């Protein structure tokens, strides 16, 4: 049939840019937020979503832009944890049941960021989400294959699609981090 | 005029065996854990505790050592987020409220393994948690500063042997000892993590 | 005007399947090596290569392949020193003295390889080659900018028996195709937000 | 009877500084450097070193760079100082790892510069990375001999000191990188 591809977080930002380049007459892209009803840190609603989705071929994974800034000592734990809710352990559930329904050759494509590895005042929950996606990133890609499992590190959104496409295309690549900071790392 | 120490976790294990080794003439070490009554997984616990303890030079965290094994697909994620409560949001707890007591001089010696760096199936949870650690580690340490912080990466092999409680005690002491440290992760693995 | 690509030793392997993937009628392609003439790891040979070249867009260096294999106490040091002149000396040398050919929006793409962090005993030299690679990578990539550099780091690439062995212990299931490698060089050249990266594309072998 | 350490580059800056930590009834330290009269970075002279040193424990390996973008240095100044450092430690390795009683060690020393990307470093930077690959390498072919590395940043002599002395003390670490760079890494 056609291949098809969801993304979710995939309604805005660099989801929405990755969405636009996959559309084709040969292709299927679904995409899915909290705008579209799901709650991508809510197991039940994740796992609601991937049964009216079925058989699909690439996931990406996007979602979670916010997070609370400011340092460990302050910031409020409550808040990070939230934070941790969606970015992490919402990545976590959808590799969790997106999974089985990965048809051969398939892949997972994640998201990390820089602050992963470049360390600044102020960032310790998104680093923190980061590292812990990143190091999942490579255990499922472990645990998973023959399915393909990456993740994209963004530091133009088009630069940063380009990056997940290469993810989707390249058959020899799994289990590591694509870094596309513009440079931000040095 | 004694140096203070703290220790959660240290009621057990590596914890217990570095308390042993920190208690001296000229020091004073205070150990907690579930067994005394501390949850180092709940702020208000953690709070209150620190708040008994007043002013001291070290804090040590070696504690949460369970997390369920699996694949990602089979394990139970409200069983890998109370992992997550208890080493990881453990630690930034016990940074976070003990941060403030610690005297000039002082440090935060934090607890992750070799699962962050070494990839082996069924182990996402404990490989999340101790990468956590270690990023916010490094974070810390930067905030912190003249503060100094450092963790402490154990592993269960090329040396020969499984590792003696003793000698990941005295990565912690040096640690604690070395004041142009900050900001590092000392692996302690018996060279596991060379595959 | 066209785009205009240097590949060091494109004249085989890799870097054959990415002088051939980047062959267009838009596009003028320059391979050279030892059989074209070019000793990357002799300074004035380089010179003398990029003179003749002049002003171009991208250079991709795939140069060095071989090295001792062995134990650091076995492995004869002399010829450490030798495979160290070409792939990381000559890398240095290439990107020296070709740098200031190099057009707006240029980049320079380095091949290192997963054995700088996947631990292998009697794979020292290729080891130390590609760690140093990757930081001096990183070095240029900081004092060349806006020019971009980045590095590819594959992993084993297509006796027999010995791809079944490999296939078999790599979570992809199959050994690297060359068009695989120079799938990565293709995205660091047409990416303009990358630059101080290394990409491995190693079917996995760095998970162990 | 005593524990026997080598320290090549032992009579200034932080070998020095080991060395006096070191030095104690019960334990025997040699000293080595160009000061001495070994020069690290040719074989013949460290094979034969160690030939007049015999059997002993615990090797550390502590033995400049020019300066400049990667487009400016000279690339011959450049190989040179390679050959001191980086090839220095593996002659070294090389050729004591024999020497080695049951439970020694060798301990390298790279730098922080192996992964804080600075500009004009470039040389410094990718010798520290092919210490720090080197060094794991060694670690997984001469076990249960461990093999560590220190790497420090641009602090005081004895606290570096006092991390190879870690190195040497732990017998449950081999093939690890230990910083001692005092916060320099994080930027």
């Amino acid at each position: 049939d056609k291949t098809v591809y969801v993304v979710l977080g995939g309604t805005s930002g660099i989801g929405a840019e990755l969405a636009k380049q996959l559309e084709s007459e040969h292709t299927i892209v679904h995409v899915a937020s909290r705008q579209t009803g799901l709650d991508i840190s809510d197991e039940k609603s994740v796992y609601h979503y991937f049964e009216t989705i079925g058989a699909f071929d690439h996931l990406i994974v996007t979602a979670g832009s916010y997070a609370p800034a400011g340092k460990v000592v302050d910031v409020e734990v409550t808040q990070a944890k939230y934070a941790f809710d969606t970015k992490f352990w919402g990545a976590v559930l959808a590799a969790k049941h997106g999974a089985r329904y990965l048809k051969q050759g398939g892949s997972i494509t994640l998201t990390s960021g820089m602050l992963s590895r470049k360390v600044v005042a102020n960032t310790y929950v998104k680093a923190a989400i980061n590292a812990a996606i990143e190091a999942t990133t490579k255990v499922l890609a472990k645990e998973l294959a023959p399915i393909r499992v990456n993740a994209i590190s963004p530091g133009e959104a088009s630069d940063i699609a380009m990056a997940y496409l290469f993810a989707i295309q390249n058959s020899y690549m799994t289990g590591t981090v694509i870094d596309v900071d513009g440079g931000a790392l040095l």
